[PDB]
């Protein structure tokens, strides 16, 4: 577990990377933070560009970020995507290395109030994380169903899910059929989840909701 | 056609009823608008308490709002609620009476932009008028599906309903099963529709759903 790195203070948000060893494997991140002086509140953003877009809307709103490589046209999308997941350590090594990267963080910036934001394989992640680590406070979750690499796991623990969901899905989704995601999302665990369903392929969430929709729901939220 | 009647100048929200004569039928309605002084934008609001809750709200925004009473624990789970419906007119009588009613208003207030906000009743009435008249430039429905009294007006309908349009459901609705509001949804014309489904019974939307996410979203979209 240390930082490296790294990047600069003027924009107003500040980058640094970090890298940490967890169970054999070597794990890469990335932390987005204010550039003055303090923020209060933490999202870990699970993926699979559109991650770095969210980051610097949630420092502009106070909160700092941040996201490690997982075991990854969506990646999710490809032939080689289950092998892919499989090989790097599959759902219980995604469980560990979050949690040790939120450790990380905890211990070098304080434990602070923190939210899941992620989609696709940001999902496959994130769902068993909300799960698994009850530091989440309210999650953002998306373009993912029951048939997906890591299904069953998400139908386990989706009922431990307990905390706040906005689950994001498209009607047209060519990798995640509709019924699929309706039927994760009926098994999230929490009574305080909330479905979100535009008309479009898998790439085309509109940007309103995937950018103003998630930040305000997370900043609202997030206490 | 004629205004009558009446309410009050302070609080903020004004209230006048007014009464239509429209083929063979008798139709009263009411209008709320602010106190002082003008209002540069309206809504109809369709129901079968919280419809005036709602013009409260929307006045507070500087948004009119008008209703009048159509065909009618929700009056849609009613086993007379068919014949009540049929002996009312259906969905023609419907559109005639709002159109009526909303030429009325443009005369009397001077023509203004448009939304319709209505769910279950307020939806079987409020999609076939959003798609007869294209003075609504955005609609938030909800709370319906195929298998309604006048499934096959709404589904015949939902094609020509091209403006935004802003979908409840509920996801343990009983008098709504969720695969027929999920079919009806996907029926609207529209590209710009979202659908938000949440946990609960028919009568159980979220408050924040219901009242600010509703209001903030014509407030944003009626232009
Ligand atoms: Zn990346
Ligand atoms: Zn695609
Ligand atoms: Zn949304
Ligand atoms: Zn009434
Ligand atoms: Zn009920
Ligand atoms: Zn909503």
């Amino acid at each position: 577990m240390s930082w490296n790195g790294k990047d600069e203070r003027k924009l107003s948000v500040q980058e640094r990377g970090f890298s940490l060893e967890v169970d054999g494997r070597t794990v890469p991140g990335v932390y987005w933070s204010p550039a003055e002086g303090s923020s209060d509140r933490l999202v870990l953003l699970g993926h699979g560009e559109y991650i770095e877009q969210v980051a610097k809307l949630l420092v502009g709103r106070g909160i700092s970020a941040m996201a490690i490589d997982g075991p990854g046209t969506d990646v999710v999308g490809l032939d080689a995507f289950p092998r892919m997941w499989h090989e790097g350590g599959g759902t219980a090594a995604v469980i560990a290395d979050w949690a040790a990267a939120l450790d990380f963080i905890e211990a070098e910036e304080g434990p602070r109030p923190t939210g899941w934001w992620g989609l696709s394989m940001g999902t496959m992640m994130g769902l068993p994380v909300t799960a698994s680590d009850k530091r989440i406070k309210v999650a953002l979750l998306g373009l993912m169903g029951v048939e997906g690499v890591n299904g069953e796991d998400l139908v386990r623990l989706a009922p431990q899910v307990t905390c706040p969901v906005r689950y994001l899905l498209q009607w047209d989704d060519e990798l995640v059929s509709l019924q699929s995601g309706l039927e994760l999302f009926g098994k999230l665990g929490t009574k305080q989840k909330t479905l979100h369903v535009n008309p479009g392929k898998h790439s085309a969430v509109p940007t309103w909701e995937m950018f103003a929709g998630t930040v305000d729901y997370l900043d609202q939220r997030l206490k």
